[PDB]
């Protein structure tokens, strides 16, 4: 919900606020114009959809979350329904408040996928709408924010009306470190725990990794707490981590990383 809740990632903030709120804010500056179609592309649980809400509420505009995937039925003019209905609710919403109105899609990559054109019909219709968003005369103000986790498997077609395109990275050894104290802040901690180590264990972790080994480590004391029938929880302690770490890896290896590095060296 706000940007400040989000961890790392102060120039996507930046980019978001360049892309969609100043110009929101201040047309009258932007006499070049500007894109309405932005690209988060990433590994999952970085924070796409947290960085895409925040900028909604950063604007106090309307949010529209589509999963892609939800999108493509495999009825042909079903999925044309879908798509018409989603920019026609957007542009009535901005209209109707006099405010913009965001369309966040995830799993974006998910409309190249096959399921009956007729799948390319729809994607057409698809990028129709998204070539009509900047069109003068229209008084309602639409942004679509796309994202994937598999921005390679975009085509050229449905690449160029993404024109904005923002990397959104795992969390660095300093941003883990927060991401830690922010969610191990609501449980209780033995002394020993270092969250710097941690921070420096949890080395190509996500950001949604890092909550669920602290829930994880918070589990096994819980689990003991229980078990022994007592009142409150053991601490947790710095081996507690250790023992999840054994077991839980990265959600993302080291090709994926590539893939991403290699994708974003173009496009
Ligand atoms: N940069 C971040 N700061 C704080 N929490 C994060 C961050 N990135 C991910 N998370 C956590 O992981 C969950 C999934 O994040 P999400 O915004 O869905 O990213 P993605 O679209 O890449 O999956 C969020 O609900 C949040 O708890």
């Amino acid at each position: 919900v706000t940007l400040n809740e989000i961890v790392g990632l102060e120039d996507v903030k930046e980019a978001l606020k360049e892309a969609v709120v100043y110009p929101s804010k201040r047309p009258d500056l932007f006499p070049l114009g500007w894109p309405r179609g932005i690209l988060l592309y990433g590994p999952p649980g970085c924070g796409k959809t947290m960085i895409a809400a925040a900028v909604a509420n950063e604007l106090d505009s309307e949010f529209i979350h589509v999963d892609a995937a939800s999108i493509m039925s495999k009825w042909l003019g079903e999925a044309e329904k879908n798509v018409a209905k989603i920019f026609k609710t957007a542009r009535e919403l901005s209209k109707k408040e006099n405010k913009p109105a965001i369309i966040f899609i995830d799993e974006l990559d998910a409309l190249l996928a096959s399921y009956t054109g007729g799948e390319a019909r729809v994607r057409n219709q698809f990028l129709k709408e998204m070539d009509g968003l900047a069109d003068k005369n229209e008084i309602s103000k639409v942004y679509v924010i796309g994202a994937t986790n598999k921005p390679w498997r975009l085509d050229e077609p449905f690449l160029r009306r993404f024109q904005k395109r923002i990397y959104i990275t795992l969390p660095d050894k300093a941003h883990r470190l927060e991401l830690l104290k922010h969610y191990s802040s609501k449980v209780k901690l033995d002394p020993n725990v270092n969250l710097e180590e941690l921070a420096e264990l949890t080395d190509g972790y996500t950001a949604s990794d890092i909550r669920d080994i602290v829930q994880s480590a918070h589990m096994r004391v819980v689990k003991e707490m229980f078990e022994k029938n007592l009142q409150e929880p053991r601490a947790i302690n710095m081996d507690d981590f250790r023992e999840v770490l054994k077991v839980r890896k990265p959600s993302v290896n080291q090709d994926m990383l590539k893939a991403y590095a290699a994708w974003h060296e173009k496009f």
